[PDB]
């Protein structure tokens, strides 16, 4: 069989290798947008222990111990200046994403999946359909610009307020989001340690808040410090540092009431986005990875796979979607609002999301 994948991230790379592992004498080669060394974001939480965790990206690699992972098991929510508390979760454990992104790739490679770097793929005629039994759209958000088919164009929903995904040098040897009134203005951060001197630093606002501030007017560094100055009491003395590609921006949410259209299968983020304040964008490109997999594994043909396919992943995905929207909504909220409890059942009367993906793990593997 002949399948392509476009898309070098965590939802392609997962799929790549889980496929290729199965099925070795299948053809499996990727293609990729950017450069080898071009990975956007700083760190990500992951669920579980890598090598314990089945939907932990990091229990696919050959030597995960060497990205360093950082493992979290408090969390701490800051309201009014003073810590609600320290709710301890589950276990979650933080890794760049670069580092994560690059250990998938070299284990692609080293399984004899081909990756071709700077070859991005975006006009519907550039689609070598009469040369592959499947073609796997695993481009991230970029899947908004670049859909194929009007068959399958995004729902695409705006955030409604800005965010911007900072590093940083202090450490947050326990995950908190931060609420810190600046004024007139609210802002929220998202913080947790991923590496052994980093820290993801998230902040988000409404959009009169971003427009006072002149966050968006102002300079790249200047901004930053802006936002540190705001944060210094959490940062300690630490400053935040952006990258190129990310920015302020509105949270974008695609979403779809189809996951496939002919030889064409969606994937991770391009099949479905969900806001970050519910950390689960990865494991939602791993699970769903995997029932692409075990169908393609199972069924007869491509069309007959795509078919059994859908059946469980839509059902898991608007349920990711559900969630995405109440925890998006809450934040988008707040100033308009015991504060530990609403956070906490924010996610309404919905089904919970460790016990769904479990489902379809021991479904899929
Ligand atoms: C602020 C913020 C914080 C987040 N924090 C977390 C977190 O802590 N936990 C969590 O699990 N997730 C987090 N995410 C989520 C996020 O990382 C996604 O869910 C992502 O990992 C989905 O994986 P992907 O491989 O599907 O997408 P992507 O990483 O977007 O990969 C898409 C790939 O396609 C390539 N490319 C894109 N367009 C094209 C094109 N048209 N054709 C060819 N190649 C193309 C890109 O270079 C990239 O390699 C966060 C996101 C943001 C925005």
């Amino acid at each position: 069989m002949k399948i392509l994948v476009i898309g070098a991230g965590p939802a392609g790379l997962v799929f790549a290798s889980q496929l290729k592992q199965a099925r070795p004498l299948w053809a499996i080669d990727i293609v990729e947008k950017n450069d080898e060394q071009e990975v956007l974001g700083w760190g990500v939480v992951l669920p579980g222990r890598p090598g314990q965790h089945p939907a932990n990206p990091l229990s696919y690699l050959d030597a995960p111990e060497r990205l360093n992972p950082q493992f979290l098991e408090d969390f701490k929510l800051v309201h009014h200046n003073e810590p609600s508390l320290m709710s301890t979760g589950v276990l979650l454990c933080g890794v760049e994403r670069r580092g994560l992104v690059h250990a998938l790739r070299d284990k692609c490679r080293s399984q004899g999946i081909a990756i071709r770097f700077e070859s991005p793929l975006l006009e519907h005629g550039e689609l070598p359909l009469a040369d592959y039994d499947l073609v796997v759209l695993a481009n991230g958000v970029n899947h908004k610009t670049a859909h194929f088919t009007e068959a399958l164009v995004p729902q695409v929903d705006y955030g409604r307020n800005k965010y911007i995904w900072y590093g940083t040098s202090q450490l947050f040897d326990q995950m908190n989001l931060v609420f810190r009134t600046h004024g007139k203005d609210i802002f929220i951060a998202h913080a947790y340690k991923y590496s052994d001197t980093m820290s993801t630093f998230i902040v988000e606002c409404s959009e009169e808040t971003y427009a006072r501030a002149r966050l968006g007017e102002m300079s790249e560094e200047a901004s930053a410090e802006y936002v540190a100055k705001v944060f210094q009491a959490e940062l300690g003395g630490h400053g935040l540092v952006s990258q190129p590609g990310l920015g302020w921006r509105n949270f974008m949410t695609l979403s779809h009431d189809r996951c496939h259209d002919g030889k064409l299968v969606l994937l991770g983020d391009a099949l479905q986005s969900g806001h970050f304040s519910i950390g689960h964008g990865t494991t939602m490109a791993v699970v769903v990875a995997q029932l692409l997999v075990k169908a393609l594994c199972t069924e007869d043909g491509v069309p007959a796979a795509l078919k059994r396919f859908e059946e469980r992943a839509l059902p898991l995905v608007q349920l990711f979607r559900g969630h995405a929207d109440n925890s998006r909504v809450w934040f988008e909220t707040v100033e308009e609002r015991e504060f530990v409890q609403s956070f906490d059942a924010r996610r309404k009367s919905l089904p919970p999301m460790p016990e769904a993906l479990a489902q379809n793990l021991r479904y899929a593997l």
